[PDB]
């Protein structure tokens, strides 16, 4: 077993992330901010501390301690000014550490604990010129953590002891996931420290751990939290395990030392040997040790003496690296043990040991050459003779508390055996405000313009399953994560889905009809989606069993040619193949988490909207669509005509009592009848000078000449059993709603082949009684263009399938529609779109708003 | 299994110990102190706050928060004055809790953790008008396990117990101590109850009642000492209760606001604790609710209790109580106060009353629920045999701790072999004030009844108390007699005195004419080391002699005939050699290191035999041969003349000779009967004190050459050896060398030359300055020895002076007691009984030194 480190965050000196931290440690950067004398004559400090010989002007400062996004957590901007900036920075650090874990901990299945610590609440100093809250319960309140919210308060091992207490809670099953760390923060964010002679703080301004030039430490400020989980749960959940805490030990010195402010060799050696015994390991197996590494005159050889005593059982020489983050960022007081554990878990995961700064020679009392240790001066790759990068993190408090954590490597997860990544992926990005979404999209732009960048099934699944969906949201469908970075860099000029999400307790489903049918209709969605394949197989199995005409052969495997693209044009396989395609798209969207409030049809989409309402079943609908298709194939040939005029004007200028074929919009109408009475008469529109397009049709649907087509099948309707509707259809051949007897009567479908469709009158009615978006189900963008030409106020229509000639873009168009619908606010289950066996990765976290929440000094 | 609560301590309102708090709960006393205007103004609360009308003069008060025994902990007066009083009170409480556990935490086998909490530092406002608490305690108590300052809000103490149980169950420590503390500068303060506050406007926590108006803010300290239950049964600790299960969680945001509580979270904690406890809600017959008595808190706590207890089909089987009715809201110690009450209730079998409860709350319906609230203190006999309980503590930030708290498993009380007839009761303190008041506390303790087993009180006072400088010890056989003895400690007749180091101890092996019948008979049957040494001596003497040593002492009847029949010379020298060898092998079995070791005419043989010059077997082959030859020498006498030896030289003739120069006022003259009778008749008209020595053979006289002549035929080339231990010989009067003790004619000239015991004592006194311990059946070499120039040094007898022959077990234990009091390294754990167990006794009585910055 062991406790996996599945997520980490923190603000550090000259860093804001545990990746800017790691980029500073791989750069061997000194993150100590050296101030000028002129700077501190702005920040309320006395004019005598400046121009003093005992005063150093250095600290490791975190960046923005006054800034807080209170509106993210619901904190009013008057409770926020009465918060410790440690509370605020650890709120944002805990949200970031859970996002780095790939989780929202408010709705994690199991039980989630916070175990953190805090330095001196020196914000209370000016809050006075009387009390305050507990940090760990502010985190557990504002993030809905329902496990133990225990503040631990040892001195400078607070964060590693917090991690150890968290690991005990995980291993006694007090919680199922835990977040542990600490924070050192304070109003004098720009200050020196008066390094006194014989004092424990460095007069150099530089923490030189284990060096002969060691003057002390330099005080750093910082936050940091690690998200912890047991290793079998973290392995079965596919988490990003940085390192596995295999063993831990806390003890105290306890007056077996000279004074109270003394360190004890035997106590620290007890901690190191106890942690390595619980880790199931030996001192031979540890190849990096993050020491507490304070740089002090007196505690530097005590820690090395304890390390040598604990590692004395291994008779190998200089095999284990020894480091200290305090050379880079400074003594992080309380947060020192989580800065070291964050660095060491990063080093165990990555496999590179960063440099330990300011080292040329050992201490006088510390010999490295006969010891098992060396100190890296430059960044160093970490490949051990063992094969496993076991490590050790030591933190030591001023009152004698000694924590030691052993970090073995994460186990080998076997991902080349995984099934391949799907061809496209929605990348969903959501934020509580628009500024946070712009900055978060910038963060992933910077993240995705790196050469090291995750899987598209590992990403997108962390972006959906591991972030909470907020209102201001955006999405991208991509097949390449580099192009995703290129699109995100373009600064709100790119054509991805974007906009604030409303509730949308409803989506309308415009089941289209005969119009834009094509060659590879639904072939891409057949292979990738099992729901689409199972529904279209449900259609095709019945159709192959009953009728001689072949389905899954015309659409899929037959060649791309006019000889097949006009073999699909004839009515006997235009109707049932389009029914099967619209039915299978419908079952696909219903498997994606779509509730059709209103379903309308267009001369065939009623037949399939009917069987999503289940007024008569799928097999009976396939029979009564195929008989319907065949029985109008031997009807005499007719033509239609797109007369773009209002239907009152068309019926006021009608040549003879034929029937209108379609009433689609008040700039759009279809007239049909006998073929000669359509074309030979359509030359009077040339005298009108109004364009009259054609529908490329060899038959006259919805005209007054296919009465006999329905007269034969009038008997065929009355032997099958019909049902009342379940979902709210509105009928397009009445222009109004659907009652119980509206669909059940078989003569309604008989007159449905004769009467014009009032698609406009079923569209203004639909937007009146349902302020909804209109996802079009069908072969192309037929009904979507007419619906977006309609008078929809702040409402759009979307198409499931591309416009026919782009028949290879099905898997991109339907996923782009899913992206625009999810952005719009619909309840699309975006976890269906990710991959086969997905894993969580470390992505950029929420880009909180820097809002000044400071009182006065 | 679970985590045993093996000891506890605390200062509570109107209590200074856990026992003074349990008496308050069994007496159903409201421990809230109500002030006046003059008292609260004299403390210094500003008159605007007191002439506020909505201001309540009530508080639970610990008494002595300015008083610290710094010098017990090695703390300077300034370093103590700059401590938080919560640090100071919780140090004394931690020392007291380990004492109540029966341990010194510095000297425990495994490693020991502190997990405690603390309120806000209100004394830092006195400091301004760091030093974390667990590491301060871990320093001054030498704790070498995790020192973690657990800090939730009002759940702290119980959460700290939960974290301690985590550390114990995962084997991070072997025994832990956990609890917390609220107290601070405004010892006398009121709290300004407002409109709809969480604080009671009348000054009483009437928890779970109609008349509820909040809590009253108390102050207190408390720590329980925790240990895994298999170890705690193994080590004989007294277990109050076992912690079978525990649970901490938080509300989350699943409530109206941050100050709101939540039924679902507290029910989750209660059911999780009872699930990890391996129990069901039917088994839990007491519940210590959090019970603050506030308007939004009682119905939520009861709704959570009902929801977690909802699986039980019985009605009003479980008692429900809070301690805040008695003591108030202790705000950080709340939770260890309830756990202390509940662990006491679980161990004793008595549920204390909940105060001020007449009618249930309007939102609380007791009658259909599983809970009744006790108005009077009742016993606790569940329908099962075993008393399970539950302790709930709730923080102000959402944290909910619940602890399920089972009865300790029953030991077999009659199965132990019985208590030894006498016990040493060792008391020790760093100060004479602390030892005086700690003797007073055991006087009031032993003036109870149903007292602990005296083996167990002795065992806890020896192993379980640190041996300090100012000491006292009592050898008793009734604990009530011991309490009446300790009540008169000014006129005290027991061992008492400040202990110097006493690296050295002298061993005055006794003479020959100072024995009594049935000597060693107590120690033979009580002690195994005496029986082993005496049995090897006696099996040698019965292996080749007509005598039988075990018959003449332990079997044959007490009579005046045998009272001199063991006192002939033939069966007195080996008899006394065996008694003194067994007595010395008993004393060295008790941690005695002999530094010097000097004979008196026969004890020099056993001085050599303990040194290593002789094997025991070869020495006792020939001690009785020397006895045979002295009894074969015909006749003699000894008269004691109380005159210096140079003045003895005036009136001593050629045949009679000096035998023993024991003191400058004590001289023994040996010779024929009729001649010393004439010399005594010459001493008749001198009016000088003179008696006979009741023996018929004149040793170290002129009749001993024929008796010493056969010993030269003896010694049979025995495997002799130069000495190990420093013998100062009584024939030379000074130290003895490697060859000057081991020549076979040295014992011949020891049989003849006068004993220079007053010179051997004075040389030992000069060169070593040690307390002396007589080994032998009387005090004859004791008043001689401390009638000398002993500079603050005493001699001690290991056996009583003859007529007190039944008092051997009392006398030798009183000598052990006086030796331990003076400072000698007696181990007092060979004197406790067979299978001794730790018990709860009064703890250290820290003297009240007032340290205060303001």
């Amino acid at each position: 077993f062991g406790i996996a480190i599945i997520g980490m965050a923190g603000r550090f000196p000259q860093a804001d992330t545990v990746q800017a931290f790691w980029e500073n440690l791989l750069a061997s950067r000194e993150c100590i901010s050296f101030y000028s004398d002129e700077e501190l004559l702005a920040m309320g400090i006395s004019p005598e501390f400046v121009q003093h010989p005992d005063y150093v002007k250095a600290k490791g400062e975190v960046a923005d301690i006054d800034k807080f996004d209170a509106a993210f957590f619901g904190i009013a901007p008057r409770e926020a000014e009465l918060m410790d900036p440690q509370h605020r920075v650890l709120l944002e650090t805990a949200w970031a550490a859970f996002e780095d874990a790939g989780y929202v901990a408010a709705d994690y299945p199991g039980d989630v604990g916070i175990f953190a610590g805090k330095s001196m609440d020196s914000y209370l100093m000016l809050n006075l010129m009387n009390d305050k809250d507990s940090i760990t319960t502010t985190i557990a309140y504002h993030l809905n953590l329902r496990g133990p919210a225990i503040t631990v308060q040892t001195s400078s091992s607070t964060s590693l002891v917090a991690v150890c207490v968290a690991c005990q809670s995980l291993l006694t099953w007090q919680c199922d996931m835990a977040i542990a760390g600490g924070v050192t923060l304070g109003p004098p964010a720009k200050t020196g420290y008066l390094s006194q002679e014989g004092g424990i703080t460095a007069a150099d301004g530089h923490c030189r751990a284990f060096s002969d030039n060691s003057s002390g430490f330099v005080p750093g400020t910082g936050a940091g939290l690690v998200v912890l989980k047991r290793v079998d749960e973290a392995l079965r959940d596919g988490d990003n395990i940085y390192a596995v805490i295999k063993g831990f030990a806390v003890n105290n010195d306890g007056s077996e030392k000279i004074s109270y402010t003394a360190p004890s060799v035997d106590a620290q050696a007890r901690a190191i040997a106890q942690a390595q015994r619980l880790a199931g390991l030996t001192p031979q197996d540890i190849t990096y040790v993050e020491a507490h590494g304070t740089g002090t005159r007196l505690g530097d050889p005590v820690e090395f003496s304890a390390l040598s005593q604990a590692f004395a059982g291994a008779s190998q020489k200089q095999y284990c690296a020894l480091g200290s983050v305090k050379t880079n960022i400074g003594h992080l007081d309380t947060a020192a043990g989580v800065a070291g554990l964050i660095k060491t878990a990063l080093a165990v995961q990555q496999g590179i040991i960063p440099a330990t700064l300011h080292f040329e020679r050992p201490n006088a009392q510390i010999d490295l050459t006969n010891s098992p240790f060396y100190i890296n001066t430059t960044c160093q790759p970490w490949q051990p003779e063992s094969g496993i990068r076991r490590a050790g993190v030591t933190s030591l408090g001023m009152g004698g508390t000694n924590a030691h954590v052993v970090l073995e490597q994460a186990p080998a997860v076997d991902l080349q055996a995984r099934a391949p990544v799907p061809a496209y992926s929605i990348l969903p990005f959501s934020a509580k405000t628009d500024s946070a979404l712009s900055s978060g999209l910038a963060r992933f732009a910077d993240f995705l313009q790196h050469e090291s960048l995750p899987d598209r099934r590992d990403l997108a699944w962390t972006l959906s399953q591991g972030r909470k969906a907020f209102a201001h949201r955006a999405a991208l469908v991509t097949r390449d994560l580099h192009a995703a970075g290129t699109l995100l860099q373009q600064a709100a000029t790119a054509p991805f889905a974007r906009g604030v999400a409303q509730t949308q307790l409803g989506l309308g489903l415009l089941f289209s009809g005969q119009g834009s049918q094509y060659q590879r209709m639904g072939h891409q969605l057949y292979q990738v989606w099992p729901a689409y394949a199972d529904a279209f197989d449900r259609c095709a199995t019945l159709l192959e069993r009953e009728y001689q005409l072949d389905i899954r052969h015309e659409l899929f495997r037959a060649e791309v040619s006019l000889a097949q693209g006009e073999r699909l044009a004839q009515t006997c396989l235009t109707q049932p193949l389009l029914f099967s395609v619209e039915y299978a798209l419908a079952q696909l969207w219903l498997s994606w988490g779509i509730t059709p409030t209103v379903m309308i049809g267009h001369s065939l989409g009623e037949w399939v909207a009917a069987t999503l309402a289940g007024v008569f079943s799928l097999e009976d609908a396939l029979r009564l669509v195929a008989r319907r298709a065949e029985l109008m194939h031997q009807a005499p040939s007719g033509a239609m005509l797109m007369v773009a005029l209002p239907e009152a004007q068309i019926r006021a200028l009608i040549t003879a009592p034929l029937a209108i074929a379609a009433v689609n919009a008040p700039d759009y109408s279809v007239i049909a009848g006998p073929t000669s009475e359509i074309l030979a008469v359509s030359q009077r529109l040339t005298e009108q000078n109004i364009i009259n397009k054609r529908l490329h049709t060899s038959h006259a649907f919805h005209s007054s000449m296919m009465q006999d087509a329905a007269q034969a099948l009038r008997q065929a309707f009355e032997n099958v059993r019909l049902n009342p509707p379940t979902l709210t259809i509105i009928s397009t051949v009445t222009g109004a709603h659907v009652s119980a007897d509206t669909l059940t009567t078989p003569d309604y479908w008989i007159e449905q082949m004769l009467m014009p469709v009032q698609f406009s009158a079923a569209l203004q009615e639909a937007q009146a009684t349902f302020d909804v978006d209109f996802l079009e189900i069908g072969p192309g963008a037929t009904l979507t263009q007419l619906t977006n030409g309609h008078a929809l106020g702040d409402r759009l229509a979307f198409s499931s399938l591309p416009a026919g000639a782009r028949s290879s873009d099905e898997h991109k168009h339907i996923l782009d529609t899913v992206a625009a619908l999810w952005v719009r606010g619909h309840n699309i289950d975006l976890s269906a779109f990710a991959g086969e066996q997905p894993r969580r990765v470390s992505l950029p976290t929420y880009a909180f708003d820097k809002i000044r929440y400071w009182v006065d000094s």
